[PDB]
């Protein structure tokens, strides 16, 4: 059982990049990336072979470039794959895999407002078995994978 | 079971670009893809080989250029795919895909207005299967996919 | 049962530069990476073969060039991976693993401001089992991994 939570949070704003590059070229099994570039993002990764939670409450968002990036990436890969890139705020971000309950809230917040880039560059090229890909570019998206075999 | 929702949230405006260049392009079993460009969009994948809900309740939206695109993608692909692009401020995406339960509910909301593009460059060239693809550009709308073999 | 708790704290801003060459690149079992170039970071590894906690209350974060990046590493592994990279000023980070509870929350903060680089290079390229990747760039992101296997 994981949670992730975020009570109030005043944020006033700058370069925010991240980004991968020729990386997860080959896989097998499980696979899980998230990428984001913000201020209050949330990341979580679960994966099985053989209950879960997010909230983000109240945050005070108040302003900058935003980059998030993925060059050339999980090309050749056997089983699943999740990725999710975000170029926000408040973005949050989950992946459940598994071989052989999930949860993700955003409440009350205040987005005020600026270049936000997402992307997603050659990748996921030939991906045999489960792929799931989510791109935003925003304040508060939220991202979500759900794979399986067997 | 998944879920994701959004409880009030104030969203004022602004770049917002999110896109995928050539990615994808080769698949087996199972593939989905979302892009959005936005304010609180909602993104979930579910595939799997061999009861989710997605609630967007009373959120202020008031205000920008948003950009959600993709270039080539999803090519030669085998098995089931599915694609959601959108360029609005509270729209919501979802794929559902099998190999041998689903709602989504907007409430309340505040849309006040600005330029929207949405966007499919050359992709879904050669699929084989099953495909989908919803692109749409506002500032609530609601997509989703289910796709299935066996 | 382990604990990381950050009360109070007034940072007032400089180069955070933290990385990782060609490293970690073969494995057997479980692994787990944690960088992060910023003020307040929290990281924690977990793992196991055959109730944690992360606070982070009120800090007032005030301001630099953060860069935080992973080059080769994490290339053919068998088992289970987790790598989390942020670079921003109060992030936290946690990896679970397993073979054969969780909670991490963020209280009041107070983020003012600089430019931020998160990054992965060439790396997890030929992953065996399970692995999970997660990236940010940003002020306050929060990153979690679990696998298991058996």
């Amino acid at each position: 059982t994981d949670t992730q939570v975020s009570k109030d949070n005043k944020f006033d704003d700058t370069l925010n990049n991240a980004g991968a590059n020729g990386s997860l070229s080959n896989s097998k099994g499980n696979l899980g990336a998230n990428i984001a570039a913000g201020s209050g993002n949330q990341q979580d990764n679960a994966a099985a072979i053989t209950d879960i939670y997010q909230e983000s409450k109240d945050n005070k968002f108040t302003n900058t470039q935003n980059n998030a990036l993925l060059n050339n990436s999980a090309n050749n890969s056997s089983g699943n794959v999740g990725v999710n890139v975000a170029a926000g705020q408040g973005n949050q971000q989950k992946n459940n895999l598994a071989i052989v309950n999930t949860e993700q809230v955003s409440l009350d917040n205040h987005f005020l407002n600026v270049v936000n880039n997402a992307g997603l560059l050659n990748s996921a090229n030939n991906a045999s078995g489960n792929i799931g890909v989510n791109v935003a570019a925003g304040a508060g998206n939220q991202q979500s994978n759900t794979l399986t075999l067997g």
